[PDB]
């Protein structure tokens, strides 16, 4: 499999946020959904595949490439609709059900995950 640069990946800017973002809630957030995730994307440049490591089990928040941990979820998106998903745009749930989004839900962790990823939404209107 073809694998160019991770830096040419959409995603290695909204990682690298999200490394930020997810602890730059004042109320650190990811001690709640401390857990190690895995971001399988694919779909990079030229048929690229990349993998970036979020370790959030120390409270910390941050993606490494080949992390070397084992997470307790993994996701898989491609790169470029990754960038509807990290901005809200896209919802993580009709892409795991139209298989955009193949994440290995931990029954705990997944959920406090799943209350970030309303933060990450973004949204402060009601419809």
């Amino acid at each position: 499999g073809s694998s160019g640069n991770p830096e040419d990946f959409k995603v290695f800017k909204y990682m690298k946020i999200l490394e930020e973002a997810m602890e730059n809630d004042t109320e650190n957030l990811i001690e709640k959904v401390r857990g190690i995730y895995g971001f399988k994307v694919r779909n990079g440049p030229n048929g690229a595949e990349g993998y970036w490591v979020i370790n959030a089990k120390e409270g910390k928040g941050k993606v490494t490439y080949n992390g070397g941990e084992k997470p307790d979820v993994t996701f898989t998106i491609s790169d470029e609709d990754v960038v509807d998903l990290i901005s809200g745009k896209l919802n993580p749930q009709k892409a795991f059900f139209q298989g955009k989004i193949k994440i290995q839900g931990n029954m705990g962790l997944a959920m406090k995950l799943t209350d970030l990823q309303r933060q990450a939404a973004g949204r402060i209107e009601s419809i």
